[PDB]
């Protein structure tokens, strides 16, 4: 097949993407070895759903797993009666998700389980896929003439031909795997045919971070989790925390082989050490550097000009309330808290007004990085750690290093009960989640 593997794409037809998707244990060939994963649509990653604004999505999820499951439409500003974090699909049963893609929307989104207490093993085992919302902006020459690829960044560990089980330490840290894969492939080769690449990036890992850097090249950020930037932003590297997405342009500068790497990054994961009366927690330190793929540039590359502008970011109304959410840890208990509480599905923690704007100050008082995710209501990151954000775009996950405060501008959209949680999904399963009600 193509040198660069990507998930099969399912496109809407006549304004309708109608698809049945089974969640099933699936024998596969993965990274040169045979293993049984949990998949949507028989593949790892699951199929990429490609839609346009105003399309209707009708996705029937059949649960063939031995435990209940559901779907989170991560990043989609739709109703939490559709993107329902409390719904349970029992084994053997099906549920049809039906929604209209919002008019003002573009970018890379994804789908995965969100059944509290069961997310981390199900996501680790392979249950995830991408959703791409096409935009009329994709027709501008500087994007249309680029070579486009999706990169699903997800790691894995295998034991006995199955996803490795979670250990106690995995529940504390979030589980990372030794197989650091792109689109389910081990260090694939991308032989570029054009000098400008448009790469849609998804961190679908439980806990692993990707400090992305392409050898000898900058990256041009053109979209964050939930939409385009106002104009391209040149960066030397790009950190993608669990759940985050980005889209970048790569302007290949000369012929040759260039490594796309996940550079060393210390997210605060912990181990245990005994040195005589010690028996205390000790930092794991930075991750070892990983090669993600090999990028082969074409002959005599002449990249396109970058687009001068992308999408103007909406002028938001003045906010009507300020929230403060504080994240803390009990590492040895593998318990994680928001404002001193663990998740309770019966307890509403915040009550807000639809079509108002709120300021959310999220403070990480733990020592680990925590990627904070809000369902249903995309936000604008104003600042993190006291540093202003260098661009305006919709996000739905924001990474907080130890001590950092993120200031978010949160327009409340659809009414109903939804959640916010750490997207180190082990921490969500272990309590780091709360309930927002919008009325
Ligand atoms: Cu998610
Ligand atoms: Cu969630
Ligand atoms: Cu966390």
């Amino acid at each position: 097949g193509p040198s660069f593997p990507e998930p099969k794409v399912v496109r809407s037809q006549g304004g309708l993407l109608s698809l049945k998707l089974s969640a099933t244990p699936t024998p596969l060939a993965i990274a040169g070895q045979r293993a049984t994963l949990l998949t949507y649509g028989g593949s790892f990653p699951g199929p990429t759903l490609r839609v346009r604004p105003r399309d209707t999505v009708r996705l029937t999820l059949e649960n063939r797993l031995p435990e209940p499951t559901n779907l989170h439409w991560h990043g989609l500003p739709i109703s939490p009666k559709v993107d329902d974090p409390f719904l349970e699909i029992p084994p053997g049963e099906s549920w049809t998700y039906e929604f209209t893609v919002p008019k003002e929307l573009a970018g890379t989104f994804w789908y995965h389980p969100h059944l509290h207490g069961r997310v981390a093993p199900q996501l680790f085992a392979g249950l995830l896929g991408a959703l791409v919302v096409e935009s009329s902006l994709d027709a501008i020459p500087e994007l249309r003439e680029a070579e486009e690829h999706l990169l699903v960044l997800k790691d894995l560990a295998l034991q006995g031909g199955r996803p490795a089980p979670h250990t106690p330490m995995d529940w504390m840290n979030g589980k990372e795997g030794d197989l650091v894969l792109v689109n389910g492939a081990l260090r694939p080769t991308l032989v570029a045919q054009k000098a400008t690449l448009r790469l849609r990036l998804l961190n679908a890992s439980n806990a692993r971070y990707y400090r992305l850097a392409l050898q000898d090249h900058p990256l041009y950020l053109i979209a964050a989790d939930g939409g385009f930037l106002e104009e391209p932003l040149e960066v030397s590297e790009l950190l993608l925390a669990p759940g985050e997405r980005a889209e970048v342009l790569v302007r290949l500068r000369k012929e040759g082989r260039f490594l796309l790497q996940a550079l060393p990054y210390d997210r605060g994961a912990m181990g245990m050490m005994d040195m005589g009366g010690m028996a205390h927690a000790m930092p794991q330190g930075p991750s070892r550097p990983e090669t993600l793929l090999y990028l082969i540039a074409p002959k005599n590359p002449k990249p396109l000009p970058l687009p001068k502008a992308l999408s103007p970011f909406p002028t938001l109304p003045a906010p009507v309330v300020t929230r403060r959410l504080v994240l803390t840890e009990d590492m040895m208990a593998a318990r994680f808290f928001i404002n001193g509480q663990v998740f309770d599905h019966r307890r509403v923690d915040l009550k807000g007004q639809a079509q108002t704007v709120e300021v959310w100050e999220v403070e990480n008082q733990g020592d680990m990085d925590h990627p904070f995710h809000l369902h249903v209501h995309p936000f604008q990151v104003l600042s993190v750690g006291g540093r202003p954000f260098p661009y305006r775009a919709w996000k739905d996950v924001v990474n907080l290093k130890a001590g950092e405060v993120a200031r978010l501008l949160v327009p409340l959209r659809e009414k109903g009960r939804t959640v916010f949680h750490c997207h180190i999904v082990e921490h969500e399963d272990r309590g780091m989640m709360g309930v927002l009600e919008v009325g």
